[PDB]
């Protein structure tokens, strides 16, 4: 039946949650993790969030049937990955499909890998290593208009990123949250143009600068505001949009630019916080609409790690600026 027409959950056969959204043959395709009742401990480091495949999911129309599309990737075939198959991404180039996902190897280390196939519903065949010099969680690849590719990532607390300030893990006795300097600039998400090949890092990984309207940096103590996991990157009017979770104040904002790299500059809320401690989005063009994926617990009656991802749409208006989503409202 067709679904997504009120805020309803897109898919309800299995839980699903942390959207990205591709229109790739004129379809929209949904790379979201496949959340399952692991019943793992549930604590600040995550571990609640035990998930152990990806399907992909697609839709012709907004709203429209979802097709799943079964099991593209399952943890059990990526020789490097351990454990936690967290929220995936997807790319095409010259006829081939790159799933990005975080896990972590048999150290507990977060690292991305990537997984090739012929097609945009998988399933796909993961590289037997992990990305070379990547780290932490939530890979976002995106697009430009010239043809580059850029992987943006990282998440902090259980995503691992203030464990990497130096190139290197710092362990696991290391920071459990962020960089412990409240005064000082918080933690920003990074980004690495992506090689021809789609399977590696094509320069050093760089850390984004976000700043406050004032053109200060957004600081570690500034949970309203400040990065903590789930970046997404998408264009309007030519201005670069490095949307993001901010985790315990629960909010999806947006921060704007002029270039992949940034800096960018804090402009507001996207979306108010879901029922359930997480929120995780993306945001589509799609038949000249845009379009807001997101998640809730509300099909679980509120367990942090049984969600569901829904869909709505999304307004900028002529300025740049986006109309903030509250989820329940209408
Ligand atoms: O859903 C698993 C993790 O929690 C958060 O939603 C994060 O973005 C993702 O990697
Ligand atoms: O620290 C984790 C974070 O990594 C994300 O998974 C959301 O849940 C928190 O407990
Ligand atoms: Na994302
Ligand atoms: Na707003």
């Amino acid at each position: 039946v067709p679904r997504g027409s009120h805020m309803e959950p897109l898919v309800t056969h299995i839980y699903t949650a942390d959207p990205s959204a591709h229109v790739f043959d004129g379809k929209v395709y949904i790379y979201p993790s496949h959340d399952i009742d692991a019943g793992t401990p549930e604590n600040d480091m995550g571990d609640h969030f035990d998930m152990r495949d990806y399907h992909v999911l697609s839709m012709n129309s907004i709203p429209g049937e979802v097709t799943d599309h079964g099991v593209a990737l399952d943890i059990k075939d990526i020789p490097w990955a351990g454990r936690q198959l967290w929220a995936p991404d997807a790319a095409s180039k010259d006829g081939k499909y790159y799933l990005y996902f975080p896990a972590k190897d048999k150290e507990d280390i977060f690292r991305i890998g990537v997984a090739v196939s012929d097609s945009p519903a998988g399933p796909f065949k993961p590289e037997s290593e992990p990305i070379k010099g990547s780290y932490s969680i939530d890979p976002a690849v995106f697009k430009d208009d010239d043809g580059k590719y850029y992987m943006y990532f990282g998440g902090i607390w259980g995503g691992q990123l203030q464990r990497w300030t130096t190139g290197e893990y710092a362990g696991h006795d290391a920071s459990k949250t962020d960089l412990e300097q409240d005064d000082a600039p918080a933690i920003g998400p990074r980004i690495a143009l992506m090689s021809d090949d789609m399977l590696s890092f094509a320069e050093p990984v760089k850390e984004i600068s976000i700043v406050d309207e004032q053109g200060n940096p957004i600081l570690g103590g500034d949970h309203d505001r400040r990065f903590f996991e789930a970046a997404w990157m998408h264009k309007y009017n030519g201005t670069y949009y490095l949307s993001y979770s901010t985790g315990d104040t629960h909010y999806i904002v947006y921060a704007t630019g002029d270039n992949p790299y940034g800096p960018f500059t804090y402009r507001g809320v996207i979306l108010n916080p879901v029922i359930g401690w997480t929120n995780h989005h993306s945001i589509v063009e799609f038949n000249g609409k845009w379009y807001l994926f997101y998640h809730d617990s509300s099909l679980s009656g509120g367990k942090t790690h049984l969600r569901c991802i829904k869909v709505t749409e999304l307004t900028h208006n002529a300025d740049g600026t986006i109309e903030t989503i509250s989820p329940y409202i209408e």
